[PDB]
């Protein structure tokens, strides 16, 4: 449950986010779309990020919560 | 099943106990548990963050808890 | 729940778009996506290698693509 | 769980001191207070909830009779 | 589903093509595939070793193959 | 299906094995027992190794295969 409304709010409002991968790498951009397994992260070009490789999704400003 | 995980996280959420969450990569997160589901935890401070359970090694409350 | 993953990989495949695949350990693989299923991706170049999805962190096209 | 459960339960019942090695090399020490399918509650200086997916090996300080 | 993984590993096993298997920790194994199931691959050489799929990042054949 | 008879052979024949973990650590010993999720690796003190943390199991000698 929770993931969906939270990611959807980030998508809809085009909130800049930081995504930390399980290996410590930080990606930055905005959530273009997502499904059950992946997130499409936009910047220069989009990239498909697998959820299994993500540790934390951190928005740049406070957002409405589920 | 989740017979220990849920009441433990729920108690920490209800009582607003500050926690430390250690990730598998050694990074330490701090805050209060806002809510959780079977896959993620929403950790609160000025901005919340969504933490995937699969990346968590351990949850350490700042003070004692009891089921 | 592959409503995004499938069409996206399928588009990279059909258009033979050069991609970079980054593994969890930091290795960058380069090539084009020849095929894929629920668990693996067959990546072409000198030889075709089979990459397990569970090892992949990000897939990055060398040029923007349209869904 | 034909091996995992009675092994963890015996450690718990007999209060055996254990070392838990995490996949990232970190060693936790303590007493097994409780566990379910996914986590172990590790007691001492303060309790902590350890996710099994992060554990590589459980090493008791003395052998246990199953 | 397994509609790419199984035929690919089976082709490798049947043709006895030597492969390199890279693990997520960066170690490289080499051998021929003797058999496999949903979870493990039996990798042959001096002795046969059992490799869990979850620890594998890529399988690289020594020469290219027909699917 | 392949895992079980293979593990069973190593056990009942008491073949010494090296077990490599996903972090590169090597464990040595004999397989006392196992279930769907863990392997009990016997020696000095037994230790319960989680399957999710194992990369490869290597017998010290060739064994009959399934």
């Amino acid at each position: 449950s929770l993931q969906d409304p939270y990611l959807n709010t980030l998508r809809k409002e085009r909130v800049p986010v930081s995504i930390y991968l399980v290996n410590g790498i930080k990606l930055q951009g905005q959530i273009e779309s997502f499904d059950q397994f992946v997130i499409l992260l936009k910047n220069t070009v989009s990239q498909m990020v697998y959820k299994h490789a993500i540790s934390t999704v951190v928005p740049s400003r406070p957002v409405r919560l589920p």
